[PDB]
């Protein structure tokens, strides 16, 4: 599924993402936007380390989910990476929350640091009723 902006905004809110560990909805939207263009099926193989980025938040198999084909990786979210390819983003949201519970928080995503951090992100949730 390729979410429409406001549709996703409300979906994330309903899932408890607004202010989760201090992270506004706008920061989550900007993240998903840059990571997959709001696309739950998005995937990106990393030829360098044989890992893959799954779903709307592009969570990496090296540490976050298990896909079996990544040579001796880990699964901190304790989920099959396939769950990150569902139209229903509850499993992905659960994993995103697990990711940000670490020291760095949302900075785990390089794209957030580069395209969202210290930016005017109001536009991501404007008119969404969130
Ligand atoms: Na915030």
């Amino acid at each position: 599924k390729v979410f429409e902006r406001c549709e996703l905004a409300r979906t994330l809110k309903r899932l408890g993402m607004d202010g989760y560990r201090g992270i506004s909805l706008a920061n989550w939207m900007c993240l998903a936007k840059w990571e997959s263009g709001y696309n739950t099926r998005a995937t990106n193989y990393n030829a360098g380390d044989r890992s893959t980025d799954y779903g709307i938040f592009q969570i990496n198999s090296r540490y976050w989910c298990n896909d079996g084909k990544t040579p001796g990786a880990v699964n901190a979210c304790h989920l099959s990476c396939s769950a990150l390819l569902q139209d229903n983003i509850a499993d992905a949201v659960a994993c995103a929350k697990r990711v940000v519970r670490d020291p760095q928080g949302i900075r785990a995503w390089f794209a957030w640091r580069n395209r969202c951090q210290n930016r005017d992100v109001r536009q991501y949730v404007q008119g969404c009723g969130v």
